[PDB]
């Protein structure tokens, strides 16, 4: 069985210990009933947190057999990166998009802490992602992908745990009543979800479509919504080498978090990159998520911006096309799957591997920003080009004149099927005042 | 022969006159050569003309045998609620996108005019449209489609022509010399072409890529990147039937003219929809614009929100990929093609119908707003469906496990790819660290 | 609850009664524990039926409150057209094809069967669909479309039905002790399912991939791959108007199910249409199975020789695509969700109204045939138009030249793009030998 | 200037020297005339040929400067398999391919030709194809990225070479009046273009669609359709080592163009391959042809039958849907551009490189074949995975009903979407007898 309903008495079992007061009730619990929790803390470079070393020697102090702090920013970052080169992003509303942050943050942490358990000689995992969302079923992927003899214990399929820690307050209570002055965190009127590569906010008030968010406190960046925060104008470079984001404002990094780090400082000071979508499960029903992501934002419109002054038509289409079916499949904890790596392995080595150039923006309010300048050794777009200036063209008109003649069957094909159309009721005429109109309801 | 190179003396020419230099000097040059020609000016609702009934007048003035005002305001709009309808937008920059406007406006002006011309005996078009843009082919089949027997007098392939009018100097002569005081308009540092939907502007020193929006003054809105320029916080809402914008701030409206007149009056005010864009010419050669359709974004905006409450994720995918698909075909001025009706008339039939809905937006500057409410008796979105709060779920905690379970083959079969791949040397390891790792130049 | 896990005394229950011995038995128990089951037999035209109305009988002696036949033929055939216009089909291997028609034929009796019990106020369904197959979740789906209120009882989830029901053997013994002289059937190496589009054969010995196609009696056709059965090559006609298919042989039918019945009858005498899959179950596990559908693969070859002639290649591909991942949206059991219904509706106007034509075939053995002539008034393709016999020409050699010439700047940028591939390793060279050559491992 | 119309007398002009009377003649001619041709014969495996080295002696002995054969087998069978691999054919009949032998052919000669040209300081290539077809075009790409200071002169444009070897019969009194009793080959009623991988038969008599294979005189394989040609049943065996054809019939190969002949000789006695496609080319204008490729026919159905037993429907279907898309690339002469690499080497290196394994076919005449055994130490299908028989399996009978469960919140808005959509007129009802009906014309 891979799932599993009981406490696993006497055995080894792993925590994500994120040091709230669900995974500090929860190992304090399984030590006490009998088994044996090892935590292991993610370093996600997370925007609200400051002492992450804290978090191990809490979960000892709970009663974790040992608890480490497994880093995972640099590997978080390339992915990240990864996602950024290839537009791995599926869920967009008037063109703002949502970065997969959660995603990404899942593809990373649900395979290097189970393969850190796996070294610890760790074979059963206590992860308490709930039965609603996305991440029960990505963690259990990317577990399993990661240790064939892996089984997960879901706590909330336990009556005891059910009856002993079924709510914050009864869970706040077990902490008290076994010798922890437990202090609770405010309450806030919503849930948040962090890593390096973005904030993700859902659940209570954001459930209601008619919130918004401004009822959110940004934890990457400014209320850029609030008149009364100033927010000058700011001019931003971003410079990359083959697909490799290497340089902001003419400055390098010493590594590839340093440098996402600070596009994060730079984009969180306008509110760059935030969105809200209503977006559909892995299940198939619907949420609703605010989300921030500075960094990220600020790197995907350089790159992109890049990208249109290099490649031909067709490989931008299948830049937008592969990009956004991988990032469903990012979505769905399919990051690592055959179809996913094809595309991802695909747009790195043929789109990213020639995007070498730098781009300027001004960044002002939220969403609001101006390209400046557009550079690069390998761009196709030349000013001289298409110019009606001078002269000297690579083609006559003349040429024109015999590449539209070479249109003309095909012109009149498709004449015909006016007529055709308009035969068999699809068109009120292949014209009537010129324009033809297709018959259906959105014709009035 | 289809394209004629000499002007046709003593025949019936028609002339799409806009009342500018080089369509008053062409119109009074073919008469005094011997041609008849007809003029004709689509009234396209455009933001920078006051004065469309002038312009006939100019045309008899000149040499028009006749010249008429054909209006285009009703099909134009029509074309571009369409396009909304369909997402059929393919050239984005970091999710901004611009909305094809320039591409609407030539398959309702190459219909139309042609068909004007066509009621009255005319049967050649002197377009001057060049041999360097898209436009020369977008009104060579437009023009084709609706009329068979159809020629096509491009002036810049009479020499005598070249020798006479061969650029803004010499036409301005030229009237002078033909007894005209004319007066060329102020030069600007850029082109222009605009409708109701939208502005586009190009050429001079927008073909340098260091040169930005800031060297435009926008015709359809504010220039919201100057500090200067005071822009409150304005509240907004759109609402659709089936499909169809209808009301704007609580108001509804005598026709859709109207409608999208008050959509660009609103979104102006704010710099609503702004892009600059490197894009592919027809040609397979690259231009640059800077794009104002401040009506377009503002519809779009809360027309794909609705969509994301109310259409299944499948659905929103092909309304993604095949809305772009169109938005090229469009581009390429085959919008009346199969190809392109099948994609329109789908998405306008399964998707559109269903967008019933209402959206509140508060703008600010440029492309910096905020959802704040959205609502429709279609949502599939619902509070209720997946809160963690009270109870009451159509799946339970059991069920989620069994959906969990029916992975397993496939995980199984992904671990085995994963192995497989790390065996023919596309990953260095099924893990290292956890992660796979692939094998390319980006992996650093 | 949706699902029941055991028997609903004194309570109306639909079973779908095909008359064999599992439907046969457990609608005796059903009675005999205290439901009031009601019979339901789908007439799908099954080859290998010759009795229909014995099979209502069968079910009133052995207890149903009620029992009918419900006819499903013409809706069976309807929906069959649509996927051969729509070209619905996604399980190809080497080119040949798997009609989809046990997902047609359960789209059908799913909806039409659970309305019929809807209408005698019958709101549970007794479906044995087993818990491994398609079928199952095919059902499930269709029928809770169809009545909101259904519920649908699993026997084999009921204890007590196991123990009695285990098996055939188990079965057989309880028809016997319930007073009924039953006969089994003969044993086959193989099971079967059949309607009048297609017949599939699976499990048993045909889960061995070294059993083939030898091991079957074919029941739609003959064993072509038999020396020994005299098989004539035959000229056969195959004439469609916009996009319908209406005569076979110069001849026309009272309706399209006596159509089938004789596509069915042609395609039969030579084996046309038969293939061995591997396929993907929606559940993510791989099964196989031979098919037979001669009539289908008879209209097939004939509407795709037409649609050759008659589209041009933007259309071809879309019908292409869109078709194949309606037949994959078939499979699933989502023919009447709005991503199916969109791509089907799409096909049928735009693709299939100008399917209007006929071609000629010479039918041998098996898939062995060749075209003999092609015609339609809606041809695109002339022998006159790119003949290089006689002359007159739509283009000269001179336009081919400048159209040739507007490639230049593409060249241009393909070919940097190859030195530049070379340089950062994806290419040996942009040349060596002159050939690009990708650095991959299929590289020898 | 790229393109000349005049012969570049006094300077080296490359000839791609097939022996046949077009070539004969233009060289005989462009040396008469003071140009110094330099011939180059491509070695392609032509089934046809039996003399290759006789070729360059003859081009010698009509007046070149310098004769080679350059042998483009092993960059022919190289890319063939590529294409194998990557399923890149795009025009299909009712299942039957055609395997794009001449668009593969071409990018090999077009490559190598002019690369041995530039190699000998040759930067002139007087390629006579003509300016109705696709192979103008395709030559003229290859042949730029090759050498961008290539210079192409097309004979057809030269009024000189117009007057004097206008057609066969002047081409034939030319040779004579030069000295040579040049004897012309025997007419057929169609034309003909082979390399080792294929051969097309197109325009003549082949231009009428009532004409046949039946006129054809096959040159790689037999006439199937003749019942007095005996062709025995024949077993045969086609093995795959990561996604590379090594063995037939048990047996290895020295090298890929020995394997290649040997599929040929295999294929070739049944006449596998062979198909009849009305295509569209470049230009947008249909032709007709009639094919042969045993060989690759071959390959393409043991390996197809392998990837259905290897892959997820996810990486099936990006192999169906990337392929297609690749051989339109491939058609168009684009096998060597960004979007068509990046295509190829994704399937390349994670669909082909698991296709490790062995078909079993039994081939009779022409398509008809049968599948006997299917082997692979990589296959995802295994016969105890899904079967009912015996027991132990991954998933339980109640985890299936929870997976179906999780399905109930989107068929809820299934439904209610068909309650839309009768609602706003595009289904009659969302039932009526229970299915639900289209509003189109195909709905009778």
């Amino acid at each position: 069985t891979t799932i599993l309903k009981h406490l696993p008495v006497g055995q080894r079992i792993g925590i994500a210990f994120s040091g709230g007061l669900d995974t500090s009730a929860a190992l304090l619990w399984m030590r006490q009933k009998g088994a044996v929790p090892y935590a292991y803390t993610a370093n996600l470079g997370q925007p609200d947190e400051e002492d992450y070393d804290a978090i191990p020697r809490r979960a000892m102090e709970y009663g974790a057999e040992n608890a480490r702090l497994i880093d995972c920013r640099k590997q978080l970052v390339a992915e990240g990166i990864a996602a950024i080169q290839c537009g791995a992003f599926h869920n967009t509303t008037g063109g703002l998009t949502y970065f997969n942050t959660t995603p990404l943050g899942r593809a990373v942490t649900g395979t290097m802490l189970v393969a850190a358990m796996k070294e610890d000689g760790v074979n059963i995992w206590g992860d308490g992602s709930t039965y609603k969302g996305n991440d029960i079923e990505r963690f259990y992927r990317y577990g399993l992908l990661t240790n064939a003899e892996l089984q997960i214990y879901k706590p909330w399929l336990d009556t005891d745990f059910i009856d002993e820690l079924g709510g914050r307050h009864e869970m706040s209570e077990f902490m008290i009543a076994c010798g922890f002055d437990y202090k609770m965190s405010v309450e806030k009127a919503y849930s948040t979800d962090s890593n390096m590569l973005g904030a993700t906010h859902e659940a209570k008030d954001l459930e209601y479509l008619n919130s918004s968010v401004k009822i959110v406190n940004p934890i990457m960046g400014v209320k850029f919504w609030d008149e009364s925060v100033k927010i000058p104008a700011e001019e931003v470079t971003v410079r990359f080498e083959q697909g490799h984001p290497v340089a902001l404002n003419g400055k390098t990094f010493s590594d590839d978090v340093e440098m996402m780090l600070e596009a994060n400082r730079i984009g969180g000071r306008h509110g760059l990159g935030m969105s809200d979508q209503i977006e559909n499960r892995i299940i198939e029903a619907k949420s609703r998520g605010i989300y921030e992501a500075p960094g990220m934002a600020l790197l995907h419109i350089a790159y992109e911006r890049l990208l249109t002054g290099i490649h031909n038509e067709d490989t931008i289409e299948q830049y937008h096309a592969h990009g956004r079916q991988l990032g469903r499949l990012l979505y769905q904890g399919r990051w690592f799957d055959s179809q996913a790596l094809m595309l991802r392995d695909s747009l790195q080595r043929w789109v990213a591997s020639q995007i070498t150039g730098e781009v300027t923006l001004e960044l002002r309010r939220g969403n609001d920003y101006s390209i400046l300048n557009t550079v690069s050794e390998n761009l196709t777009y030349k000013p001289e080009r298409l110019t009606m200036e001078k002269g000297d063209s690579v083609f006559s008109p003349d040429d024109r004149i015999g590449q539209l003649t070479m249109r003309n069957l095909d012109i009149t094909d498709t004449r015909e099927k006016l007529f055709g159309y308009a035969k068999t009721g699809l068109l009120s005429s292949s014209a009537a005042s010129g324009v033809p109109q297709v018959e259906n309801l959105e014709n009035k």
